[PDB]
């Protein structure tokens, strides 16, 4: 193993030869531990609170989920316990018949995914444009420095030789340049999966990449029209820790479709940074804080360019295998059999594969599957054996599916079908309201002025006006925030890092105009393009559904908040100062 990871550990060991030691009280059980060095502790035990959002959501000061969200421990202590609880495990090797079906399905799926698209290298200028559009950080400064690109070039020359010197995953500007450089090289070799939308629904059938939260419910409703059994949406317990050596070798098959110069760099990423990895994690000790240097051959590195796409790929494969078991194509005897008949798998993929992909909505580890019947509920042999054990349910207990697409969980949301006052139907995204309020009350970092805090508050308010307008409390709080924040101040930072977010709320354009563009003009499931001219015609969930999804409507404290909200708005305005404000109430 040292022939692939040895150089990286050697450079770390040499840079910290003063404090480098082999701490034999290290807690690693499934990861190879190489050594430790002294570091300055980073992170926080609590998240910073957005005062503008907090002042305008007084009834949620007394809400447990809202309080919990504001916690989140990122200190070496928090790092260590998350590591222990999840990441320090070993997934049993799938059986030989299971490995054979996975291999056949992976080959077929990669061929299907690359039927129209050809892989390509991503560039310095693409990465630069992405970093700049995200910053609008020291990454924009690094990208502007020529010396960063020279370090990138030197690392790439090692990769071309089948060597790695500085690509270390993290759980001086040199170590920052080496981190950003590692990320650029991964983007260079595997970025095409995202940049050329390989997991778009048109290209992958099951995929939803590029679709947007506002489209996911409509796609779930379209899946519900397909004849078959219930809709299943099982959660995997820590998916990234369940990515096996066999999954990694199956994902690597995409290199067969690459040009020689591309294949060489992508092979370097796979072999040196995915199938082998050097990881840095902080750990508190009685003497202070230390950085541990660890390594392993499997699992997925969560904060990587290829993670979403490769998790989507492996989940599509795993769900097709489960569909085959449900249909009787794969038996218990087949999974144990190294010599299992490849022909029946090939025949099922070639005749039914695409139709079975159309029965799914897959986004990374998130899946919704509508099998041909309910035999799928009990088809658990391959799923458990591939290592994709379902979260909080005994291993052999049948899955529970839904016969209403509106009850189906997907991507931390569920979706409602609303009837507008004019008779038109809308499909809207929704989640427990406490989660929406709790998240909006969290500020992103310390040393933030009232202006930056208010502008992030406005971003949350405008996201609610666009995606969660159907929640009575959120429309009211959104109107309150936008009345409290100067009209000409541009929303800043980001409300989410979700791939399903297109950030149409990041504007000073009228929110009703943005609402019409997204929900009416651009909406392919909205045949009638008649605009909505007033928010009074922008619908709400039925009051009982709003309440079932966490609304405080009907409570006295909520009525008291709604009545007194001009007072709280005025208090925010007075502390912001003499600026131009508008009355949205
Ligand atoms: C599936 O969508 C999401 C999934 C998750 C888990 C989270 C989240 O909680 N993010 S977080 C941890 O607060 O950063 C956020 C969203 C989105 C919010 C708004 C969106 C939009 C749009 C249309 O353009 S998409
Ligand atoms: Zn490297
Ligand atoms: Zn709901």
């Amino acid at each position: 193993n040292m022939d692939v990871i040895g150089e990286r550990i050697k450079r770390i060991k040499e840079e910290h030869n003063s404090t480098w030691h082999y701490d034999d009280e290290n807690p690693y059980k499934t990861w190879a531990y190489h050594g430790s060095y002294e570091v300055k502790a980073t992170g926080s035990a609590s998240s910073m609170i957005n005062g503008v959002v907090k002042l305008l959501t007084k009834p949620w000061d007394v809400v447990p989920m809202v309080t919990q969200m504001a916690m989140t421990d990122t200190t070496p202590f928090g790092q260590q316990r998350v590591f222990k609880e999840k990441v320090d495990t070993r997934t049993p090797r799938p059986l030989p018949g299971t490995r054979k079906v996975m291999e056949i399905t992976a080959e077929w799926l990669w061929r299907t995914l690359g039927r129209n698209k050809r892989p390509r290298l991503c560039t310095r200028e693409e990465f630069t444009k992405k970093v700049r559009t995200n910053a609008a950080d020291s990454a924009k400064a690094a990208v502007e420095d020529e010396e960063f690109w020279k370090l990138v070039d030197r690392e790439r020359e090692l990769h071309k030789l089948g060597k790695c010197g500085s690509c270390v995953y993290n759980m001086s500007r040199a170590i920052w340049y080496m981190w950003l450089g590692v990320r650029y090289l991964e983007f260079e070799a595997l970025g095409f999966l995202n940049e050329d939308h390989w997991f778009s629904r048109e290209n992958s059938y099951s995929g939803v990449e590029g679709e947007g939260l506002h489209k996911l419910g409509y796609i779930l409703r379209d899946i519900s029209k397909i004849p078959g059994g219930a809709m299943y949406a099982d959660d995997t317990a820590g998916w990234d820790t369940r990515i096996t050596e066999d999954d990694l070798h199956n994902e690597e098959k995409i290199i067969q479709q690459m040009d020689p110069e591309h294949r060489q760099l992508a092979n370097a990423i796979f072999k040196l940074t995915y199938q082998n990895k050097v990881v840095k994690v902080q750990r508190p000790t009685p003497t202070g804080t230390v950085m541990d240097i660890i390594s392993r051959k499997d699992q997925r590195g969560s904060g990587q360019v290829g993670t979403y796409g490769l998790n989507t790929f492996t989940n599509m494969e795993a769900q097709l295998v489960r569909q085959m078991e449900g249909e009787g194509v794969l038996t218990k005897a087949d999974l144990e059999n190294p010599h299992l008949l490849e022909k029946k798998i090939t025949q099922w993929l070639e005749t039914k594969g695409v139709e079975r992909l159309k029965r799914m909505a897959i986004s990374g580890d998130d899946c919704v599957v509508k099998p041909i019947d309910d035999r799928f509920a009990n088809a658990l042999l391959a799923l458990n054996d591939m290592g994709k054990v379902r979260k909080d349910i005994p291993q052999w207990q049948p899955s529970k599916g839904w016969h209403d697409w509106q009850q189906v969980p997907f991507c931390s949301h569920h979706f409602h079908e609303l009837i507008m006052k004019d008779g038109r139907k809308l499909v809207v995204p929704c989640r427990p309201q406490d989660e929406l309020i709790g998240r909006a009350r969290i500020s992103q970092g310390a040393g933030w002025s009232l202006r930056e805090t208010a502008c992030l508050g406005k971003a949350y308010a405008q996201m609610w006006s666009l995606m969660y307008f159907h929640r009575r409390d959120l429309r009211l709080a959104s109107n309150a925030i936008c009345s409290a924040v100067p009209v000409h101040w541009v929303p800043t930072s980001r409300t989410t890092w979700s791939i399903h977010a297109h950030h149409q709320w990041m504007t000073t354009e009228d929110m009703l105009t943005v609402w019409n563009r997204v929900w009416i003009e651009e909406n392919p499931w909205m045949e009638d393009k008649t605009p909505v001219t007033t928010w009074e015609n922008v619908p709400y969930l039925g009051k009982r559904e709003d309440q079932w999804c966490g609304s405080l409507i009907g409570l006295t404290s909520r009525a008291t908040w709604a009545q007194n909200i001009p007072t709280a708005i005025q208090q925010v305005r007075s502390l912001i100062g003499n600026e131009e404000f508008l009355d949205y109430m």
